[PDB]
């Protein structure tokens, strides 16, 4: 029972929406990040069991990953772009909180975050 359940990718009680900004986040931002050579460790939830990180979910209480973000986008889980941007930010910050500066995973995260920030800089106007 070591890993927690993953973050939800759908919810019957959460209102759903498609916006051009959310479309951009899936088509341009996530797509660009997903194919980056350092993306793979972020493409699914951290498996603290398999990775032998027994304290991971003791430290990180709001886990997030690009696999979850991808599904949320594909499922129209979000109401707005801010919610999705928040998930990306949580993913990166979690990584910086858990690992030490100069760990390879942190360098990988930093590469992805730089690219993330460049793509969301050109987030289009709503509608
Ligand atoms: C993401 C993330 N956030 O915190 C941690 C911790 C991770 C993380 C780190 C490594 C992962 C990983 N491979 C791995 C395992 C041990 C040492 C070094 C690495 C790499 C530098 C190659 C990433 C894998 C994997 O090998 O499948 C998956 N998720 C990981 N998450």
């Amino acid at each position: 029972s070591m890993n927690p359940p993953p973050p939800e990718t759908s919810n019957p009680n959460k209102p759903k929406r498609q916006t051009n900004q959310l479309q951009y986040l899936l088509r341009v931002v996530l797509k660009t990040l997903w194919k980056h050579q350092f993306a793979w460790p972020f493409q699914q939830p951290v498996d603290a069991v398999k990775l032998n990180l027994p304290d991971y979910y003791k430290i990180i209480k709001t886990p997030m990953d690009m696999g979850t973000i991808k599904k949320r986008l594909e499922n129209n889980y979000y109401w707005n772009a801010q919610e999705c941007i928040q998930d990306f930010n949580t993913m990166f910050t979690n990584c910086y909180i858990y690992n030490k500066p100069g760990d390879d995973i942190v360098l990988m995260a930093e590469a992805l975050e730089k690219l993330f920030l460049q793509k969301i800089n050109e987030l289009p106007t709503e509608e």
